[PDB]
């Protein structure tokens, strides 16, 4: 397994080998001893996990948590093919406001460490596309908050071709900036003060 | 999610609902709240994921970790269809002996939780199908042990209209009597007490 650091701090995409047989293909999309040597920290314990399957030209985000308490996730795309999306969101934070983005497909999978505090989205750009996450806590309606995904000054790599499919939840969601405005977004330290307990070595 | 007991002690099938609308599809296959529920603590700190993938009329199994230290696992098909099989290996166990299978499709789908101890096994009933697991403990290839799958003793669901395909390693595996016999097998206090440890509540 190989890692990589994104260039949203804290973010991390690793690329796993893709072991073959006459039965077929195996890959450990996570694995403890690359996550620690590239986070410094094992994963956070599993609450919850999730298995959306997406149409071509679906755009998904930006999804966030209400920080405190956050949600740190781990992401990977097990059929079809995705354009993962990391927004910093975190105010304060060296890298705020950038985004970083990682092609997954089933040739050369990879998969990604989404830090408490960010923003997630991703465009599917093949029918029967499958994102498989593990996260640190369960969905709570409450707590989960949007922004544009859609918004012209991110820029994000979202058009394929078509028009985007978005929820209308996900259509309404405020930009970036207004959400900093009204004091919606997670703060950095605070972030991180909760990712190095949901991470700390037990 | 709806949770049943499995005929072998301990294990749990759980049953997500389906959420669908025009994008996609939506199941989230492990639920903190629901596990607890049914298990009475929360699940074992991940320490390696897997994403197998195996053409149609692959036969995997039966497969175990030597106990200490032992693995649990939580297991769900994400493209494909398996018959999905745990295998109650573990010598003092109340349901020693006995088998349980779990159909995992797409259109119903279904996870499964095999307790510290017991084996595994699971056919692939169509190509490309994705067998997917958190485990509590990385794999180890000196501590991961077979048991035959084609064993009369069982009658195991496993030949479903072409010629089984099947490692070489589990091809010649040992029957469970003639392991339990040889004294290859996980104990189970000794696996309920490892369990208790992985999945204690704080």
């Amino acid at each position: 397994m190989q890692a990589r650091k994104l260039a949203v701090d804290g973010a991390i995409e690793f690329t796993p080998r893709v072991f073959a047989d006459d039965r077929g293909l195996l890959i450990l999309p996570y694995q403890e001893e690359a996550f620690v040597e590239a986070h410094g920290g094992p994963l956070f314990r599993v609450a919850q996990t999730i298995h959306s399957m997406s149409k071509r030209g679906v755009v998904r985000g930006i999804h966030y948590t209400v920080t405190p308490p956050g949600t740190a996730k781990y992401v990977y795309c097990a059929r079809g093919k995705a354009m993962d999306i990391v927004i910093d969101i975190r105010v304060g934070s060296p890298t705020f406001g950038q985004w970083d983005s990682v092609l997954m497909d089933q040739q050369d999978p990879r998969a990604v460490y989404l830090p408490v505090g960010v923003g997630h989205a991703f465009v599917a750009l093949e029918d029967d596309t499958v994102m498989s996450y593990m996260l640190s806590r369960s969905y709570v309606t409450q707590d989960e908050l949007a922004l544009s995904a859609l918004d012209p000054a991110l820029g994000l790599p979202i058009d394929i071709g078509v028009e985007p499919i978005v929820s209308d939840r996900d259509r309404v969601a405020i930009t970036l900036a207004e959400a900093q405005r009204q004091g919606l977004l997670p703060d950095y330290t605070t972030s991180q003060e909760i990712e190095r307990r949901l991470t700390a070595v037990p």
